């Protein structure tokens, strides 16, 4: 019943405030998500000016409930059967050999809009380091995000590492810990072990002035037979 929620095209708005090693910033995200084809389209602007992280860093912060479950999994959809009252998702990124991002978002709905709103505390970067001295390339290399249920805490975790490409040819690694737990009091689905591939690009608009980013998201849950 959840479900149902995400059976045609939904509004997205995305808000996040971050500070890291105390540099603070603003995002707005909007766009839409398209469940039944696992496909997000958003785009983000830097309410604050050019930010003092990469905006690769923070393609994973900025609504996995626009996965497609492919039907016979579609019992283990944790991400729309705790809407429409949502869930909280919480993530630790490791930065390989610098900081950490610590991320809380709340993920529910607003009438028909699905809404974001994150909050990011990054601490412990080197300020000549890949992060802080912006030295990532503007791409993304996708992956398989692995999810396993969490039922003494009612939820799900996930973990999964994002190759950041470095302009000098290595590779930055960002090491993912998430986990979800569901607003609502009411029965959820817990998952058994699975995973969602993702698909991922990032563009610019050539008709936006301020500093931004433009995603393109596929999302496919896979894994049970």
């Amino acid at each position: 019943k959840g479900e149902e929620l995400f059976t045609g095209v939904v509004p997205i708005l995305v808000e996040l405030d971050g500070d890291v090693n105390g540099h603070k910033f603003s995002v707005r995200g909007e766009g839409e998500g398209d469940a039944t084809i696992g496909k997000l389209t958003l785009k983000f602007i830097s309410t604050t000016g050019k930010l003092p992280v990469p905006w690769p860093t923070l393609v994973t912060t900025l609504l996995q409930c626009f996965a497609r479950y492919p039907d016979h999994m579609k019992q283990h959809d944790f991400f729309k059967s705790a809407m429409p009252e949502g869930y909280v998702q919480e993530r630790c990124i490791s930065f390989k050999d610098d900081g950490k991002y610590k991320t809380r978002a709340v993920v529910k709905f607003e009438g028909d809009t699905l809404v974001n709103r994150i909050e990011l505390k990054g601490t412990d970067f080197k300020e000549d380091g890949n992060i802080l001295g912006h030295k990532l390339e503007y791409n993304f290399n996708s992956e398989n995000v692995y999810i396993t249920a969490d039922k003494q805490k009612n939820g799900i975790k996930a973990n999964f590492t994002v190759r950041h490409n470095v302009e000098d040819g290595s590779v930055q690694l960002a090491d993912h810990y998430q986990q979800n737990t569901p607003i609502g009091d009411g029965p959820v689905l817990l998952p058994d072990n699975h995973y969602l591939s993702d698909q991922t690009v990032l563009s610019k608009d050539p008709n936006e002035k301020r500093d931004h980013m433009v995603l393109l998201e596929f999302v496919t849950a896979a894994g049970i037979t």
